[PDB]
C-alpha cells in the first residue's frame, strides 16, 4: 500500500523522492529509493552540531567557548550571526543558530571546529554512519547538483544516524538531550513532515533545501500513544531553479502516518 502511495505521490510531484521510516515500536523500516543517494542541504546541520556536542563530551566548558563572527564571516543566510558580527557566538549559539533557523555563517563555524567538511565526515564514520559525505562549506554545499556525490547522503544512512543520535548512544545522555531539545525547538519546520503529522504529535526537525528545487526534512516523531519514530524524507528536481515543494514533503510524512 505505503509503496504505492509513494510511488503515486512522486509521479505526481515532478520530481525524485526519498523515504525512510525507522519505528522504533519494533525496529522496522519503510523505505522508498531508500539507497539512492539525495543531496542533504542543511539536513547536514544536524551531523555537525551533534559532532560538536560528542566533543564537548570531553570539553565540557567547549559549549561556552566564544568563537568571533566577522563581517567577512557572513555568507548568504544569517539571521542570527548578523546579529553578532564584531563580537562572538558561544559553540552553544552557533548550533542553536544553525539548528533551529538554519543559519549558514552558523554551520561554517561548526564545520571549522570539526577540521573542516571533512572532519564532519570523519564523525560520521566514528558512529557507524559509511554513507554520508560532507565536501564543502556554506553556501555552496547546497548545489544540489543531479549524479554529485558531494554533500549527500541515503534516506536508510541519515535516519539511522537520527535515530542513533536522537534516541540511541551516539552521544551521552546531556549531549543527547540536547540535541532533541533544540531539534524541538526548530522554527523552520511547520510546513514539511510536521505538515502531514497528526497535531496531536510532537516531533523535532531540521530541513534543508537548495538548487535543483531540493526539498528536504529529517525528523524524531513522538506519536500520540506509539513508540517514536524517525522519519528522513528527501525531494529534488530536475531543473536547477525548480521551486521547493514541501507540500511533498507533508504528503509522504502524511502517507507514512497513515500507513502505521
Ligand atoms: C578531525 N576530527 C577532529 C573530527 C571530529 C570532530 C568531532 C568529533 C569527532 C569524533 O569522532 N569524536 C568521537 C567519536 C566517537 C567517540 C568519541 C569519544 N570517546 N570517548 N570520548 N569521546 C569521540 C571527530
Ligand atoms: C549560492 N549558491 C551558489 C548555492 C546555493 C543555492 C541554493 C540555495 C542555497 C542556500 O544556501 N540555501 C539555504 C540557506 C540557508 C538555509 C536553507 C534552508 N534551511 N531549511 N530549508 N532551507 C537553505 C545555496
Amino acid at each position: 500500500a505505503v509503496q504505492q502511495k509513494l510511488a503515486a505521490l512522486e509521479k505526481s510531484s515532478g520530481g525524485r523522492l526519498g523515504v525512510a521510516l525507522i519505528d522504533t515500536a519494533d525496529n522496522t523500516q519503510v523505505l522508498y529509493r531508500g539507497d539512492e543517494r539525495f543531496p542533504m542541504c542543511s539536513t547536514s546541520k544536524v551531523m555537525a552540531a551533534a559532532a560538536v556536542l560528542k566533543q564537548s563530551e570531553t570539553q565540557k566548558q567547549l559549549l561556552n567557548q566564544p568563537v568571533e563572527i566577522k563581517p567577512a564571516d557572513l555568507v548568504n543566510y544569517n539571521p542570527i550571526a548578523e546579529k553578532h558580527v564584531n563580537g562572538t557566538m558561544t559553540l552553544a549559539e552557533l548550533s542553536a543558530a544553525a539548528l533551529q533557523y538554519s543559519d549558514n555563517t552558523a554551520m561554517n563555524k561548526l564545520i571549522a571546529q570539526l577540521g573542516g567538511p571533512g572532519g564532519v565526515t570523519a564523525f560520521a564514520r566514528a558512529i557507524g554512519d559509511e554513507t554520508f559525505r560532507l565536501d564543502r562549506t556554506e553556501p555552496t554545499l547546497n548545489t544540489a547538483i543531479p549524479g554529485d556525490p558531494r554533500d549527500t547522503t541515503t534516506p536508510r544512512a541519515m535516519a539511522q544516524t537520527l535515530r542513533q543520535l536522537t534516541l540511541g548512544h551516539a552521544l551521552g545522555e546531556t549531549q543527547r538531550a540536547q540535541l532533541v531539545t533544540w531539534l524541538k525547538g526548530n522554527t523552520t519546520g511547520a510546513a514539511s513532515i510536521r505538515a502531514g503529522l497528526p497535531t496531536s504529535w510532537t516531533a523535532g526537525d531540521k530541513t534543508g533545501s537548495g538548487d535543483y528545487g531540493t526539498t528536504n526534512d529529517i525528523a524524531v516523531i513522538w506519536p500520540q500513544g506509539r513508540a517514536p519514530l524517525v522519519l528522513v524524507t528527501y525531494f529534488t528536481q530536475p531543473q536547477q531553479n525548480a521551486e521547493s515543494r514541501r507540500d511533498v514533503l507533508a504528503s509522504a510524512a502524511r502517507i507514512i502516518a497513515e500507513g502505521l
